[PDB]
């Protein structure tokens, strides 16, 4: 069994490299962010452009949705995050405190907190309602590439170019676990697995690894794509077959069998690095986005 | 201070009346049961359907979570209770012994015991590990409408259409107290601090009792409850509220101390038979009978 993702729509509009794509939790929308300082909202099923959201003063590296799909948070090189009302496009709050580019962000499942990571090497936890910074974690000794909450919000995982992944207790701010090897290439992405027991980490040795972080054991590796430079998102695809999905610096989307690690599909069409992919929450749909020779988002659909 | 619960999601999927909704202790999930013989699991923050759990041969009246959120127990008209692994959906044990419909169930905080009540007028205490019945208590003289453990599991409270609430010692099975006009008692549970019980009677009244002193400290009224066993709850995450469904299709919310109705949630199109309060967020789940068949999730700032 292999998926058969086929191209359905190409979405143009951004005027610099795209940086992130995310489907809303209710399945209805895709949000994209770009170095052009904009967020764009698109229909998830037909690619229809819905709106542009503007106000950051420099490029945007990441965007994340609240669980009720009503809010977005964005992380910008202007050293802020912004919380947006998706329906109106209005900026509700500007989150100030990082001292350099904000690279990654996420809401907790409860969506009362936002976590952010920055080039300033810190991880910050923010109150959604007030916009205030609740905690600053001295998390890493180099830029922070990803931050993600687990399924009950009680943990955060962070990754950094310092080579580490760390697990944090949300409520206390304490580091519960550091994952480190004899060799520690930059970690360019991390997230919790669907069941919360694993983390999937990308390193710039062209490799994805699935770790049991409690036991400190690497269960699976996914290779054959190209990733030595950019922070490229990876995903778990849960709607049909159990796949790992990632972009790649050879302009393809790679899809692997979770268990066997075999590459099961490569999606061809983009004309630059595929910096970001997202998997739809209920349908077998992938969104992919590329850097500045391309500047487009593609929507792909599969039977499994 | 008054809450401002607003509708966030409507969860459709059951094909007959919903009978109970419960949040998992870790806050991640809502479990629902229905007369359609199914349990459904839903995401607590995005309302997304997760899975259906099936195997009972007749409708289900109640479902309850273990304290690690890994197991469910369900009580059915098929006269059995089933213990389920939530991750796999598999039935681990079928608890056999009641001679009629099983109406209510709960784990203790340690989650090594389950308590059940039945139309057979008994309360049973079951070993989770083996599924064996440990004790049968001749608890009531009419159907048992609710059973609940206190904060550490040392006590059980039961209620019945016979008009009584009874407090039982878990370890010994002995009745420590009987609270005795005697309208049918359609629901009971211990308060968060274990010192009170909140009891619903089919005279449209919720009462908060100090059961050790035999004193009724508060009543909550203004809703409609003369027929169904409607759950009620203590809301501990924001303001101190009592929450209940109602036979006029609304969710009622009262101030614990003043007994004032502070909000009524409108949206359901049938009796709101069950409500649940999320363990850490100000989120209510409500569920309704068969003209409606949906669960609604509501969110408040306090
Ligand atoms: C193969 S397996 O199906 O047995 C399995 N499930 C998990 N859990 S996971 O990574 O969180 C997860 C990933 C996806 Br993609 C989808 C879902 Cl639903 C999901 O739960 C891991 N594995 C195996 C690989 C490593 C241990 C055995
Ligand atoms: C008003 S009060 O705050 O003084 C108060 N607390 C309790 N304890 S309770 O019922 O277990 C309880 C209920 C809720 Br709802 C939430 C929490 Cl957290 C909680 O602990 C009772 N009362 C008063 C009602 C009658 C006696 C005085």
């Amino acid at each position: 069994v292999k998926p058969n993702y086929a191209l359905k729509f190409t979405l143009a509009g951004h005027t610099k490299a795209v940086s992130s794509v995310k489907f809303s939790p209710n399945g209805e929308w895709l949000a994209s962010s770009s170095a052009d300082k904009l967020i764009k909202i698109w229909g998830a099923y037909d690619g229809k452009f819905e709106k542009t959201i503007s106000g950051h003063k420099l490029g945007i590296s990441d965007v994340a949705w609240s669980s009720d799909s009503n809010l977005l948070v964005s992380a910008s090189d202007d050293k802020t995050l912004k919380i947006w009302d998706v329906s109106s496009g209005k900026c509700l709050k500007t989150l100030k405190g990082h001292s350099n580019y904000v690279f990654c962000c996420n809401f907790n499942p409860q969506s009362n907190l936002i976590v952010s990571g920055s080039f300033d090497e810190s991880v910050r936890i923010w109150d959604v309602k007030t916009g205030k910074c609740l905690k600053t974690l001295p998390a890493h000794s180099d830029p922070v590439s990803a931050v993600h909450f687990n399924r009950d919000g009680s943990l955060i995982v962070s990754s950094s170019y310092d080579g580490l992944c760390r697990i944090w207790d949300t409520a206390s701010g304490q580091c519960l676990k550091t994952l480190i090897d004899d060799d520690n290439p930059p970690v360019s992405f991390v997230k919790f697995s669907p069941n919360g027991k694993y983390i999937l980490a990308a390193t710039l040795d062209n490799t994805l690894k699935l770790w049991d972080y409690s036991k400190g054991k690497c269960l699976k590796t996914y290779t054959g794509h190209k990733n030595e430079k950019y922070c490229i998102f990876a995903n778990f695809s849960v709607t049909g077959g159990k796949w790992i999905v990632s972009g790649s610096e050879d302009n393809l989307v790679y899809i692997w069998n979770l268990q066997t690690k075999e590459i099961v599909q490569k999606l061809q069409g983009h004309t630059d690095v595929v910096i970001s992919t997202a998997c739809h929450p209920t349908e077998n749909i992938i969104a992919s986005a590329a850097l500045e020779n391309d500047k487009t988002i593609k929507l792909w659909k599969s039977d499994c």
